[PDB]
């Protein structure tokens, strides 16, 4: 998968780099994706650049607000993503980031939607089997 | 919905901020989400990171293009999908961005594939209805 | 389409510049796009918040990676898109881009989710023809 994790700058390099891992560890967990599976871009914003509100739910958040936009191919359960959605969020519970101040987003695409490197598509040609 | 809203680093600050407040007030006219579903990330870029011609339509754009992508549940009708780039076009036009500098994309999922913060998907549980 | 790039700081802005016109250069050889059809957001990131590992394939990457994030409409064929990835890639090469260090997705949706400006939808009036 891709995730795009778009953040605020106030926070640590070392913090914003454990969100990254806490957000692996967790796809890994839930997805059983390879280990070494890992694409993620970090973004780091002012505080006023991410506007992030609650849908009308009744909380408020910090602006130490943290985007997670998973970019992932079709297949996986409607609760195989309730479990990503709430393994991503206990793993950055205890690295600072709170329940509240998480938002999480899944966009779809297929296998033959993807280039690891070398201008190859390794889901049609086989040399990467499919989740 | 999440909004990406990418624009250029010669627009104030202050400017920014009233185009995604414009973008979102035009969201929720049209489509009629919550007036606190407002999920918004800008970038601010030098223009030159920006690239966006014409596609051969006939005409020219100033350095200070705004593309919106807009990320949303599928379900909108073709027609509100138009009504929702005039709108979002119009309400920009006071604030200093002319219409040969808009650009609009739309991408689309399911209502499982959202989560509004604390490892909840709120439109599977019924912590939030389907709009 | 619109096409998201994210790649490192240290490369220079001519560089940024000839990477961007190769992969347009790609998407026209290959989809025979229109010449104008030219959307692209670059974003610079310190090397450390782009993790682009392997999946496994057995290769390593310099800390000197690009992203590309291609959102183009549905239709194009498997084969077609193993042509772009290709494209693409070959594209990069004498520009100072290695195979090892490019990874590509692709995200798609239909012609009435573009606003290509004006707050019309270009696909959907007939004012641009259906690729």
């Amino acid at each position: 998968p891709l995730i795009r994790i778009d953040l605020t700058s106030d926070r640590s390099r070392e913090q914003r780099r454990a969100i990254a891992d806490a957000v692996h560890d967790a796809l890994v967990e839930v997805l059983a994706i390879p280990a070494r599976d890992r694409f993620q871009i970090l973004t780091a914003h002012d505080p006023s650049d991410i506007i992030a509100e609650d849908a009308g739910l009744g909380f408020q958040r910090s602006p130490s607000v943290v985007i997670i936009h998973v970019f992932t191919q079709a297949g996986r359960t409607i609760e195989t993503k309730q479990r990503v959605f709430a393994a991503i969020t206990e793993s950055l519970a205890p690295i600072g980031v709170a329940g509240s101040d998480v938002f999480i987003a899944i966009t779809e695409n297929a296998p033959h939607d993807w280039s690891f490197g070398f201008g190859s598509a390794q889901y049609v040609t086989g040399e990467l089997a499919i989740p």
